[PDB]
């Protein structure tokens, strides 16, 4: 079997994206954020402390006749940003895209962090990052993919995110009518529990690319892409006025800069990312200090090539015994 959904940002910068997925019996639809850097599948619920609800859909297992309770199981989780949520778990059938999975553990948030309640768009995260990161107890429990694994045509999910446009996640095949040329396949080191690659160089706009490796992880519940300092600051040099703000938090630019591409290399292919996908505009209203898409991962303790990266190339998640991930230009 296959499955195939829309995503489409939340907001004109493309800070997130959503894509619906049908929870329950009948069905009720939420707006997920599909996450490859986490493994936990959890919703607003009617659980959900009501004064950290705004706007959000919620889900209400007592309406579904398929939820179970799964006795005595909870969640917590925290996220790189400083987000969390936690809560308890049920048993229900879950289905993206035409892709049904019964039996998939659904966490439902007794209680979320300022950061979730502000974004009334997104109604919890589906995580699909290995199944190893899911926070569970007492029992463990597998990511939707992991359950859709063994009935897919294919062992695989795309990712295909828009640049201020609606793209496509698919489950199970390859849709060969979405990228150019060839697509390159790269090792996956699976040990931290993350989609985690070595990408092998970067360039900065027409200038000679750098061969050196960078471990990161390619991580769709990231806004930005975050890399090495030494990198970050080779891109920012090359845009006048460009600095790093310690008040705002990181590289700002004026915003009547024309920003230059950002190259980097997947084995022997490049993928560019245009200069304009790296603008995120002003960092207040009706600053002329623009924020840029490009950040240090000093702090973080991992690259992590997210929204701003993985938009630029159709992204094959390749769940294989000996998983890749595979990348094309668009
Ligand atoms: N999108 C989930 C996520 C959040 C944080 C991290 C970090 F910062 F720990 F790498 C990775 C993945
Ligand atoms: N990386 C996971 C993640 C996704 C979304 C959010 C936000 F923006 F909704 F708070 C936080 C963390």
């Amino acid at each position: 079997s296959t499955g195939s959904a829309t995503t489409t940002p939340i907001d004109s910068l493309d800070d997130a994206y959503i894509t619906p997925v049908q929870i329950g019996t009948p069905a009720q639809t939420l707006n997920l954020d599909f996450d490859t850097g986490s493994s936990d599948l959890w919703v607003f619920s009617s659980e959900t402390t009501a004064s950290e609800v705004d706007g959000q859909t919620i889900y209400t297992p007592s309406k579904s006749t398929t939820a179970k309770l799964l006795s005595g199981a909870t969640w917590s989780i925290s996220y790189g940003d400083g987000s969390s949520s936690s809560g308890d778990v049920y048993t229900d059938t879950v289905s993206v895209g035409g892709l049904t999975v019964t039996g998939q553990a659904v966490e439902s948030a007794k209680k979320v962090s300022s950061s979730f309640t502000e974004d009334s768009t997104i109604d919890g995260l589906l995580g699909l990052a290995f199944s190893t990161l899911n926070t569970v107890s007492p029992t463990q429990q597998k990511t939707f993919f992991d359950n859709a694994k063994a009935s897919l045509d294919s062992p695989v999910f795309t990712a295909d995110l828009g640049y201020h446009a609606p793209g496509t996640y698919n489950f199970g095949f390859i849709d060969t009518t979405a990228y150019t040329g060839s697509i390159t396949y790269t090792a996956v080191s699976t040990k931290q529990g993350f989609w985690e690659w070595t990408s092998t160089g970067y360039a900065v706009g027409s200038g000679t690319f750098k061969s050196t490796s960078i471990d990161g992880i390619a991580d769709t519940g990231t806004t930005l892409l975050y890399l090495p300092a030494t990198v970050v600051s080779a891109y920012w040099a090359q845009v006048s006025g460009a600095k790093s703000s310690s008040s705002v938090g990181g590289y700002v630019f004026p915003c009547s800069a024309t920003l230059p591409s950002f190259t980097f290399g997947v084995g022997s292919a490049r993928i560019v990312i245009p200069g304009d996908y790296i603008d995120f505009g002003p960092i207040s209203t009706g600053s002329s200090s623009c924020f840029g898409g490009i950040q240090s991962s000093a702090g973080i303790g991992i690259n992590i090539f997210g929204d701003v990266a993985l938009k630029a190339a159709f992204v094959v998640f390749n769940g294989a015994t000996t998983p890749t991930l595979g990348f094309a230009s668009k």
